[PDB]
C-alpha cells in the first residue's frame, strides 16, 4: 500500500553529520555585493526591444508595457486578452509592496533596519522593556525551538540554523548615504564595508557596517513559491508568485528580528543583502546546491525563496543534508538546455568564476549570470524558466520502496487557466502543506 | 466546505434588521478611545491609558514566571518568550489596530508609496481599467486576495450605515512618537468627487465608492484556546499584521488594475456588519462573525473601491438560532460582558449602535478585565462550539503561519467558488 509522504521521515534518512558541505579552495575571498549582476556597471544596462540601453528593470518595463498593448502574457505569447495581460502585470507589481527596489538589499535602511529601536512597534512596547530586559533563557536548546516556533508564526515554510560562515557574507554591501530619500536612492547607491569587530551591538558608522565578533548565528527561511503560478515562467504568473514572496520574505525578517530581540538577543535582517542566502540555506540543511545555482530542497525543489536573518542568539546548528541533488544535476542537465539565454553550464563544477559575478575559490557549477539578466528585459520579467522545468519543482518526486524513500527517476527522463484555477492562502497547496507541518522534535533533537 | 456555503446561501439583501433610530456611529465610542472607558487601573491601583496598565501585568507576569493571570508559566523564560512573541505579531499594525485612516500604513492613494514610485514608469495606476465586467473582476481580486493571505474573502455593495461618522485619527504631519498623545475625530463623508481624498476637515469618499472587499485572516486554534493567557495575545498580535499586508497588497491591485481602493484595518467601518453582509459569516452572541470555516477564531479586514464587483450572498447556517439556548460564551466570560438575554434594538451602553438587531453587550466590561489578565483575552472566541498548556503549545504542532494542514482545504477556491 501507499506509503503516507513522509517529510520529517526524508529529512532524517538524508541528513549529514556536521560540518559545512561547500567545498573551498586557497583563493576563495568574500565577495563585493557590487559584483552581482543586478549592480555592476557591466550588466546594469541592457537594451530595450528598440535597442536603447537602459537600466535593466526599466528596459524590462518597457516590455511589460508592449505585451499589455498587445494582449500577451509574455514574450510572443498571446494573452486572453488585455484585461488578462494587464491583470497579470498589476498582480505582480502589487506583489513587491514591502520590498524596496528589487531586493530589500540596502543594510539598515527602510525595512532592514540593524536595531529595533526607532521602529513604531518597538516604541510602542517600550514600556515593557523586553528589549532592554537581560534574556531569560541561555539555553540553546530551548532557543531554537522557541525561534523556530516564532518563524513558522511569521510565513517560513522551512527554517534551519547554522554557524555564521564569513566567506558567504558580503565583503562590502549596496548601499545609499543615510540622508538620501527613496526617490534618488536608485541613483545614489554606494559601497560599504561589512567588517566584524568586538563591540557589544550592530551598528552603522559613516565609514563601516560593523558585525559583533558575538554574531555567531544565521537562521535561514525558506518561503514557498506557487507552482502552478512558476510554471508560466517566463510569463507574468511567475514574475506574481515571485514577487509576493519577496514582500513575505521582509515580513519575516522583521517578525523574526523584533522576536530575537524582545528575548534580549540582537538580529540582522537581510532579505537579499547581506551575504549569500544559497550559501547559508545549504550550511542550515534546507537543501542542497543545484546546476542552475539555486537551493534545492526536499519539499519544493528551487521553487522557493530565501532569507535570513543573523544572531547572537545561542542555537543549536541543523545538520546539512545530502538527498543525492549533485549526482542528478550531474546528468540532468534539464535546465541548461532549457534556459532561453543559456546561461547555465552544462560541464563539470570547477572553482574558477566564468566571469566577475560569479565567487571563485568554491566548487559549484559556474553560470554566466550576466546572459541571464539580459533575457529579464526581453522577456519582461524574472524568467524563473530553470525552476520551472527542475524535476525537483514537481509536487510528487518521492517514493518509498518499503524500506526507505529514494527519488523517481522518471521524472527525468495555461495563464487563464492559472487565473480560473487552484489557490489557497499565500497561494500555498493544501495537497503538500502537511510536509511542512512541524513538532518540537522537527525543531530541535 | 464549499459544499456547505453553497447549502446555507440566503437570497440577496442585507440580513442585519434595523429600525428608524440608526444613526451611524463615531468611531470615538468605542470602548478602545472613549474618554469614559480608555483609563483603568494597574494591579498597584494606579489609573493609566488601559494599555499602559496591561504593560504592567505583562512585566508582573514575567518576573513572577507567569503566562497570565494566576497560570503559572513552565518558568520565568518560557513567560518571557510568550510575551516576546506577542510582542513581535504587532511589528506591521499601528497603536492596536491601524485605524488612523490615510496614515502610516492605511494610506487611501498609492501615489507616495514605494512601490508605487519604483512601478510608475509601467503606468499601471495611470492607465485607465482594461477590464470593467465585474464577473472577471470579482474573480481577478478574489485570486490577488488569496495570494495577499485571506483565508476567506467576500464581497458586498458597501452600506454606509456601517461606515464610521467620524473616524479617530491624527493631524497629517504628527510623528509617530506624538501619535497616541494627539488623537482627533475627523468626519467621513462621501461626496460627488473622483478620487478618495483628505481635506483639513474631512475624509471624503466618493459616491463611485461601491463595494467593499472583506477578507477573513485565520488565528491559530492551539494557541486562541490558551486564552485569556499570552499565546493567545500572540496569534491575535499575527493575524493584525496579517491583516495590515494584505489591505496593502490588495489595495495595490487595485489601483494597478485601474481603480481605486481604501485600506481599513480596524479603522473605517465596523468589520463584522461588513462580513456578515458579504457572506463570510453570521453574527453572533458575542458579537463576533462566525464562520463556517473557523467559527469567530478569524480575524477580519476590509478594503472598499469603485470596482465593479459581483456581491456574495449572505449565509445563513443556524447560527441565530444556535446562540438562542447556547449561552457559553456568556458563562466563560471573566468580565460577565456578554448578555444572556435576547436581541435588541437598544445599545446597552454608548460603546453599543443602537438601531440594528443584536446581542447588546457591555464592552466596557470586556475592556476592563485586559489590563487585569494583561492580555486581549479571547475567551469567548476559545469556548464557542464553532471553534472547536502553553508548553505543549511551543512543544506541540505548528506549521506556516500558524494554518492548520488538518483543515487548510476547507479554503482552497477555484473559479465556481470566486464568482
Ligand atoms: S534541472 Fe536538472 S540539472 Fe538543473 S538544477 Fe534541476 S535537477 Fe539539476
Ligand atoms: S532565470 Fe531564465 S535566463 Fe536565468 S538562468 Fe534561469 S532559465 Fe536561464
Ligand atoms: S474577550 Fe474575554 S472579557 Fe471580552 S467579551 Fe470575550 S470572554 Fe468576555
Ligand atoms: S459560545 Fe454559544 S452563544 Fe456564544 S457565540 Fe458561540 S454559539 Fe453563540
Amino acid at each position: 500500500a501507499e506509503k503516507e509522504k513522509n517529510a520529517a521521515e526524508i529529512r532524517q534518512q538524508f541528513a549529514m553529520t556536521a560540518g559545512s558541505p561547500i567545498i573551498v579552495n586557497d583563493k576563495l575571498e568574500r565577495y563585493a555585493e557590487v559584483r552581482t549582476a543586478f549592480t555592476h556597471p557591466t550588466s546594469f544596462f541592457k537594451p530595450n526591444y528598440k535597442g536603447e540601453v537602459k537600466p535593466w528593470f526599466l528596459s524590462a518595463y518597457d516590455e511589460k508595457v508592449r505585451q499589455i498593448e498587445n494582449g500577451e502574457n509574455g514574450p510572443k505569447m498571446k494573452a486572453k486578452n488585455v484585461g488578462e495581460a494587464r491583470a497579470g502585470r498589476a498582480l505582480e507589481a502589487a506583489g513587491w509592496t514591502l520590498d524596496i527596489n528589487y531586493g530589500n538589499i540596502y543594510p539598515n535602511r527602510f525595512f532592514m533596519l540593524w536595531s529595533g529601536e526607532t521602529m513604531t512597534n518597538t516604541q510602542l512596547w517600550a514600556p515593557v522593556g523586553l528589549d532592554r530586559r537581560p534574556p531569560d533563557t541561555t539555553d540553546p536548546v530551548e532557543l531554537t525551538n522557541y525561534v523556530k516556533f516564532a518563524a513558522r508564526m511569521a510565513g517560513a515554510d522551512l527554517v534551519g540554523v547554522a554557524r555564521l560562515n564569513r566567506n558567504w557574507v558580503y565583503s562590502e554591501a549596496v548601499t545609499i548615504p543615510a540622508d538620501v530619500p527613496y526617490e534618488q536612492s536608485l541613483h545614489k547607491e554606494i559601497e560599504k564595508p561589512i567588517v566584524f569587530k568586538d563591540v557589544p551591538l550592530p551598528i552603522e558608522t559613516d565609514d563601516e557596517l560593523i558585525i559583533p565578533n558575538t554574531c555567531e548565528n544565521v537562521i535561514v527561511a525558506g518561503i514557498a513559491m506557487n507552482r502552478e503560478m512558476m510554471q508560466t515562467a517566463p510569463n507574468s504568473m511567475a514574475c506574481a508568485t515571485t514577487a509576493f514572496c519577496y514582500s513575505r520574505m521582509c515580513m519575516f525578517d522583521m517578525w523574526l528580528c523584533q522576536f530575537i530581540r524582545y528575548m534580549g538577543y540582537y538580529a540582522i535582517p537581510s532579505c537579499n543583502g547581506v551575504g549569500q542566502s544559497v550559501a547559508f540555506a545549504v550550511e542550515a540543511g534546507l537543501g542542497q546546491a543545484s546546476r542552475m545555482g539555486a537551493c534545492i530542497t526536499p519539499e519544493f525543489g528551487p521553487n522557493v525563496r530565501l532569507t535570513k536573518v543573523f544572531t547572537n542568539m545561542p542555537l543549536v546548528p541543523d545538520k546539512p543534508i545530502d538527498f543525492g541533488v549533485t549526482e542528478f544535476c550531474e546528468t540532468c542537465k534539464k535546465c541548461a538546455r532549457e534556459c532561453p539565454s543559456k546561461a547555465i553550464t552544462e560541464g563539470p563544477r570547477t572553482f574558477e568564476g566564468r566571469s566577475i559575478h560569479n565567487q571563485s575559490g568554491k566548487l559549484q557549477w559556474q553560470n554566466d549570470y550576466n546572459k541571464c539578466l539580459g533575457y529579464w528585459p526581453e522577456s519582461g520579467g524574472y524568467c524563473g524558466v530553470c525552476v520551472a522545468v527542475c524535476p525537483f519543482t514537481k509536487g510528487n518526486i518521492w517514493i518509498h520502496d518499503g524500506v526507505e524513500w529514494l527519488i523517481d527517476n522518471t521524472r527525468f527522463l495555461n495563464i487563464t487557466e492559472v487565473w480560473d484555477g487552484k489557490i489557497n492562502t499565500y497561494g500555498l497547496d493544501a495537497d503538500h502543506f502537511r510536509d511542512t507541518v512541524s513538532f518540537r522534535k522537527d525543531r530541535v533533537k
